[PDB]
């Protein structure tokens, strides 16, 4: 109905939205629907979670091409003038998923915000960022009006005035452009290499890593494989040297550059196995003394050892001996990830690896131990005895 659904959405204005969606599905989808949508649109034209759950639950029955599109069009066009906080990206994704019942007019609702990509791109970049995220998730039809010029626009347009939204905007535009390209990169790479020489600067480094990932198919495979846990590729000296100088001298002028450098070192290492390797090795040697960053430092060390064979070969004693005394107290998943990724240096881990499993029972610890046993069955009985001891300590009493 309308009144009951309105009350459910009002309660969802606050775990309640999911219960409302489940109950609405169980009641109606087996066997009244448009009244709830009309009331929700009337209220929203002036809550979010419960109303969104109610709108998505009833989606996909009759085949509303314009009636639901028209109801969502007011909110879709309003989101362009006023861009909301971090909830805006997820809300746009939910709206785009719900309106994706197979209508063609959906290419027009976001098109009202599409012109902002050249017009606007907190009231300029974030609205287009949310629209781009929703479209690239469901259908980029509204923002894909310039697909030949998509690479040219994504080269520079993502540096618009946003603090947290700009990085997501770069990612959304890059994802849409990469998917379209699967369906002037060298110039952009050279420009990022030369002009690189701040918080509103690291977005450029993130896009450049995204540019290397999308415009190059060589670095895509390794980046996809390790992320779970033809001419332009030669000119690798300029960008790496510029980034190295930027990190070395002025990192935190206005440790965001540290995260950017760690990300770019991963892109260079996974791209093709110039000065980036030595520069990132020196960066990790410097970040060994860095505080409140060992969680990322261990992950970077593991990624470097897995990808860059030469970097870790001379770096045997510096890093691996540091984390061993810290993990036992209570994060350490990255250290175990590096240990497992080093082999997949053959019999060396047997002597010291015991304390790692002896630390305690954790689901992540169990997953790491299982992955090591599947990957490195050098001493299976050693794993078996520890497993028996842990299982006895747990369930025996």
């Amino acid at each position: 109905s309308n009144v009951s659904v309105l009350q459910q959405f009002a309660s969802g204005l606050k775990r309640a939205k999911a219960a409302k969606e489940l109950q609405h599905y169980v009641t109606m989808e087996l066997r009244s629907t448009r009244f709830y949508d009309q009331l929700n649109h009337h209220i929203f034209e002036l809550e979010r979670k419960g109303g969104i759950l109610a709108i998505a639950s009833l989606i996909g029955v009759e085949g509303g091409n314009a009636t639901r599109i028209g109801r969502f069009a007011n909110y879709l066009r309003n989101l362009l003038p006023s861009n909301d906080p971090v909830v805006m990206e997820m809300a746009s994704k939910a709206i785009g998923r719900l309106a994706m019942a197979g209508d063609t007019f959906t290419a027009e609702y976001v098109e009202f915000e599409v012109k902002r990509a050249l017009e606007w791109l907190e009231g300029r970049r974030h609205a287009a960022v949310l629209v781009l995220r929703e479209l690239a998730i469901s259908v980029p039809t509204f923002f894909f009006q310039q697909v030949q010029p998509f690479f040219d626009n994504i080269f520079v347009a993502v540096w618009d005035p946003k603090q947290a939204i700009r990085e997501g905007a770069v990612a959304a535009l890059r994802a849409c452009l990469i998917l379209t390209t699967q369906r002037w990169y060298r110039h952009t790479f050279e420009e990022a290499e030369k002009g690189f020489d701040d918080d509103r600067i690291h977005g450029a480094l993130l896009i450049l890593n995204e540019l290397v990932r999308i415009s190059s198919m060589e670095g895509e495979r390794l980046r996809e494989e390790m992320e779970e846990i033809l001419v332009e590729s030669r000119c690798c000296r300029d960008l790496m040297e510029e980034k190295f100088d930027q990190v070395c001298q002025w990192v935190l002028k206005c440790s965001l550059i540290q995260m950017t450098i760690l990300n770019l070192l991963p892109r260079l290492a996974a791209f093709r196995p110039t000065q980036y390797l030595q520069d990132t090795m020196n960066h990790v040697l410097s970040c060994v003394k860095k505080e409140k960053e060992r969680t990322a430092a261990f992950q970077a060390l593991g990624l470097l050892s897995v990808a860059v064979r030469s970097e870790f070969k001379v770096y045997l004693p510096r890093v691996l001996d540091i984390i061993r005394a810290a993990l036992p107290p209570k994060v350490d998943a990255t250290v175990f990830t590096c240990i497992s990724m080093l082999a997949r240096i053959q019999q060396d881990i047997k002597e010291l690896l015991e304390p790692m499993l002896a630390v305690g029972l954790s689901p992540a610890l169990t997953a790491v131990l299982y992955d090591l046993s599947r990957q490195i069955p050098q001493l299976k009985k050693d794993i078996q005895d520890g497993l028996l001891k842990m299982l006895s300590l747990v369930l025996m009493h």
